[PDB]
DNA sequence: TTTCTCGTTCAGCTTTAATACAATAAGTTGGAATTCTAAAAAAGCATTGCTTATCAATTTGTTGCAACGAACAGGTCACTATCAGTCAAAATATTGAT
């Protein structure tokens, strides 16, 4: 799985970017994005995603142990549409 | 046989034209880097029945990665004694007067 950990190390040998700032920046890339949902904005990156909010209402849920009827406390969720330049690339993926 | 015959380079001289001397004021020519802008690419537009994600409440295996504890630099101040620099000690050479 692609961690914080590998992509610093991507920047290392594709930017030739001191390990530390490499590191840095992948910090900085995603809190300056949660800095942007958290604050109310839409975050688009072109060839990508977007990252949307939707304030969902309260809707009936329950508890699928049991069966407990709950309803589902409203709030603002973190949506992402992937762009058609991302699943023209992902369509043709392979679970490994 | 023996004599008539010309072009070359060497060297000590003489003569024909361009460039002088300097501080002053730009002009030229190969890029470098920031910003305007048309050129391209991704995305919104457009829409509907059918397909897929939305997620609570709680137990259990998994994992990214900060939290620290040392070691290797990374960068500045001190150890430890005399360089680094300039004035006086100590008495007469040298210079001035009898």
């Amino acid at each position: 799985a692609l961690t914080k950990a590998e992509m610093s190390e991507y920047l290392f040998d594709k930017l030739g970017l001191s390990k530390r700032d490499a590191k840095e920046l992948v910090e900085l890339f995603f809190e300056e994005i949660r800095r942007a949902l958290e604050n109310g904005e839409q975050v688009k990156l072109s060839g990508f995603g977007n990252f949307d909010l939707r304030d969902k209402n309260q809707r009936p849920g329950r508890n699928p142990k049991t069966g407990e009827d709950i309803p589902i406390t409203a709030r603002r969720v973190v949506t992402f549409r992937p762009g058609q330049k991302l699943k023209s690339r992902v369509e043709n993926a392979s679970p490994k």
